[PDB]
């Protein structure tokens, strides 16, 4: 089923967009957990990483490459953390695959 | 220059130091973390040495995606039916301690927010 991230992709509700191409979108998280906290999402509706297909491998890697390029452009020269949540134990909040990128502060261990 | 490099992860790739290996293919290796932060905590690493995600090349996209696909398949094979968290750390603020790219996969308990 549709999600709020689908609405963001379709431009039906606002988001602070950092980068877009034909296959993904990066935008600042509405509930940031670090001075910089953004998401990179595919335009294809994959509901969760556990259901991603083998043919999705390059697309998933593209999310990470876009994420690292956006992080550099946003000035995260001291580093950052990338996160994908799956399911209830993973704390996944929206059932549309999304890569979190967080930085601008020391990230701690354990990662939640 | 041995394939995989001489970080501990390169040594693990070449079977020069022991590891508890879950899965291995021509591109990557999954093995259990020695300092687990959850009841299940493993790492997926490429066999190609890339020091950190910030220096990955555009042509590394398929490999990076493969780490995630292998991570999710291993998580299912290990019975993480209630979910899990995948983490890549970059540099000092990310807490990266080994400069060979690695994907953490953690599960078997409720993970909390923020993720560190
Ligand atoms: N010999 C080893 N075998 C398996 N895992 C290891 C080993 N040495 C370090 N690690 C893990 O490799 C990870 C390095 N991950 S970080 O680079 O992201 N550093 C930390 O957050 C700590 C850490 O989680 C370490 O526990």
């Amino acid at each position: 089923g549709d999600t709020i991230f689908g609405k963001i992709i379709r431009k039906e509700i606002p988001a602070k967009i950092i980068f877009e191409d034909d296959r993904c979108l990066a935008f600042h998280d509405i509930s940031p957990q670090a001075p910089t906290h953004f998401l990179v999402i595919p335009k294809k509706h994959i509901s969760q990483i556990s259901v991603a297909e083998d043919d999705d491998e390059s697309l998933l890697g593209h999310l990470m490459i876009v994420g690292k390029k956006c992080a550099a452009d946003l000035g995260l020269n001291k580093g950052y953390r990338m996160v994908v949540n799956e399911g209830s134990d993973g704390g996944q909040s929206v059932y549309h695959v999304h890569l979190h990128v967080l930085g601008g502060r020391q990230m701690h261990w354990p990662p939640g």
